[PDB]
């Protein structure tokens, strides 16, 4: 694989950003601050990423049209604690902000999450967010090509609560006392072409919560009766089999994603979070117990084991937190996760990929060690200038406290090289 | 003066014009046809006039943000006759679109003619359009730098028809029978910088009918009461000196504009129409009689007689049309146009301007013309580039019978050097 682009920009008003500013009329001012608020640093993330001028025109234009609308109110600001946070708590990132750019920064590409909301998302009209992750993916599915939303519905069917379901809830507060109450999320990803490619993740713990099935039994079975042809049943199979020897627990299956194209041809990712958080367990998580010991598996493990040694991961036992670290209070511990990829292909296990919560960790320490592993493998761009572009896009910030500016970076082996993901703070007030 | 950029671009999809239309999110069906039918010419507009390409994406931005909306009600075909028009039936083109792009071939520069309207206008509820050219000047002007309504509010005042008039024209239709109903025009220069120059046009026909006031007063008084200064005194004096000189009538004092900068600083301009359209009369308006003949004048006077030889004028006596000739009914004569710029300097008379209308001659005949007077004042890029850029905005189009794509152009002599401005169709169903 091919080292990734990386350029400088460090502007801070990058001249995409100003030239849209200057053009644009808002109809709220939720959008405008929203805005203002973050699309200076997306379009930082474009131009560092060396993307096309005429498609970051896009994809900023895209922005204001299709995102700004979806983030609901912007967020306020406590006089007295200096707390900075929106009504509802997006279970997308810890800050409970609904917007995250996310950096792939193995290939340069830019990907945005959202949590789309409204006025009444988290109030007693709405308080599992139901309806406005639907209404986003269907504005989304008929503005952008090759959008197919018939793994969407059938999940949705299956792993979001009905109406009478939400009443239930309504009626008995104390069924589900969980602040992560967000059961749809979405992410666009940006291709260097111009093509928007979209996916969806059902956390399904409020169903869970109803029906009174457990969320291991929720998405397997929504996998296997979405799973006509049965190209995803090997690999589930042995993932089952994987979660049954790690039951006879740290190991709990959280959620799911789907790309919304083709379904025949479409891939499903299975979550699971891990509470040992130590490279023994991931060995174990990796390989399936031992299972999975090819040279690919061998390799891609060894990696990971600089990878961790390198942003020096601190090990331990991590619970699923109290409640969220809001923009304005201090930084902190939580589990690590791991999607395996129901690939359909050939092979008898689901490719594997880790994501560690540094989120509480020195975000500038990060982004120093993560420097020490692109030079490892050889990415000279990213080496030299990622530093300065990640810090670039916090002005005014305390860089010797801050650690919430990156909240998770994730591993994957991928073709014979490795792939990284950093899922970063993306709001500035 | 140095002569004006000018690139080929014949691209029927323009990159910034798809870059937009792929993540636009129209709230209005007639806003996202009105931007289909006209925004690849705006684009190909800019790229072939050589404009930055951040600035590009700043006007086309503003184009969608700021002028769809101000359009009003897509234009419906008539299935018999094949007529395409809008209800309103805009002053500001032949055809009644309320939208028009000019280009300055003199500097390859670009200005957004903008008749702003709603469902309402013409109807009962609004038959002078009174209202929406306000709100659109009020809305570019929090958006825009720069933009000083004081000379738009006072000539505004003076020379637009109040509430209680209106009632008397609707009470009484034949007091005003005129199709030409617009009070109110705007225009946006769009500078190479990327700051955009705001104008208002103030046409008071439909005040003179109801006051009882001629137009010749209703503008000179106009213009004596907003000049406190007294800036415009001795320019004006001299104008009404050769009004009063051709009284003693085929030239009919018609309309004016105003810069909308710094009132003090401001500058504007007296129109009249001239029904004689002949080499003779031209001198005549543009020496005041024979008043005004020194060396810049008599220069610009014979140019004038190539610019008018080489695009092919014919002369006659030609009044104003008897209604609007609108896209699909064949095509026709009308009267020339002189502006007289009142600009606050040490001159005795204001800068003349002509303006022909070419409506009715074959516009890729008219452009063969212009062409042989770009050779002649030596516009290298302009005379091998432009001939093929504006055919290039109508495709789908018999130029051997069109005599609608060009409507007026414009002659002016500044700075030692020809300025030349084509009014051209915008639209393309
Ligand atoms: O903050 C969280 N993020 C997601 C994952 C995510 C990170 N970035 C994303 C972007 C799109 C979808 C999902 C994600 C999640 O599952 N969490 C469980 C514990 C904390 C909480
Ligand atoms: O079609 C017309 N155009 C304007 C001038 C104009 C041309 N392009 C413009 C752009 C902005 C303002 C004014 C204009 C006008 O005064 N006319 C009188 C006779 C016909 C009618
Ligand atoms: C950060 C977490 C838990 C999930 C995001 S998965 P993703 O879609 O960003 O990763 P891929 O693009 O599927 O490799
Ligand atoms: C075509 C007619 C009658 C008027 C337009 S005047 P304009 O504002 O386009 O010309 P300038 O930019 O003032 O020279
Ligand atoms: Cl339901
Ligand atoms: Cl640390
Ligand atoms: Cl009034
Ligand atoms: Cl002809």
């Amino acid at each position: 694989p091919a080292p990734p682009d990386q350029k400088p920009c460090h502007q801070l008003q990058p001249a995409p950003y100003r030239a849209l500013s200057e053009s644009i009329l808002f109809g709220s001012v939720d959008e405008e601050r929203w805005w203002h608020s973050t699309a200076p640093i997306l379009s930082r993330l474009l131009i560092s990423s060396n993307y096309d001028v005429d498609v970051q025109y896009k994809y900023l234009s895209l922005y204001r049209h299709l995102v700004l609308p979806a983030l609901g109110p912007y967020p306020q600001r406590d006089p007295e604690t200096g707390i900075i946070a929106t009504q509802w708590r997006s279970g997308m990132v810890l800050t409970g902000l609904p917007i995250e750019f996310s950096n792939n920064v193995a290939r340069a590409l830019i990907r945005i999450g959202v949590d789309p909301v409204t006025a009444d998302s988290g109030t007693a009209q709405d308080p599992f967010n139901t309806t406005r992750p639907k209404v986003y993916l269907e504005t989304a599915a008929r503005l952008l090509p090759g959008v197919d939303l018939t793994r969407f519905y059938e999940f949705e069917t299956e792993l979001v609560i009905t109406k009478a379901e939400e009443a239930v809830l309504q009626a008995n507060p104390d069924l589900f006392r969980s602040p992560w109450k967000s059961q749809i999320l979405t992410a666009m990803d940006l291709q260097k072409s111009g093509t928007v490619l979209v996916k969806a993740y059902f956390y399904p713990q409020p169903k869970s919560a109803v029906t009174g099935r457990s969320t291991e039994d929720l998405l397997v079975n929504a996998i296997r009766k979405v799973d006509r042809e049965g190209r995803f049943e090997t690999q589930l199979a042995n993932l089952q089999r994987y979660i049954e020897r790690r039951r006879r627990c740290s190991f709990f299956p959280h959620f799911l994603s789907t790309d919304l194209v083709e379904p025949g041809k479409s891939r499903v990712k299975f979550y699971a979070s891990e509470r040992h958080v130590n490279l023994q367990m991931v060995e174990d998580i990796w390989t399936f117990g031992g299972l999975r010991r090819d040279p690919d598996a061998l390799r891609g493990l060894e990696l990971l084991r600089h990878f961790w040694a390198d942003i020096q991961m601190r090990e331990g036992y991590y619970t699923m937190p109290r409640g969220f670290c809001e923009l304005g209070k201090s930084s902190f511990e939580a589990p690590m996760m791991f999607h395996f990829h129901l690939d359909g292909s050939q092979s008898p296990f689901p490719d594997p990929q880790m994501y560690v919560c540094v989120f509480g960790m020195n975000s500038r320490k990060l982004v120093e060690g993560l420097t020490t592993f692109y030079r490892r493998v050889g990415w000279e761009e990213m080496a030299s200038h990622y530093q300065a572009n990640f810090l670039a896009n916090y002005p005014d910030e305390d860089f010797e406290k801050a650690a919430h500016l990156c909240a998770y970076v994730s591993f994957a082996y991928k073709n014979g090289g490795a792939y990284v993901t950093l899922y970063n703070h993306s709001f500035n007030p």
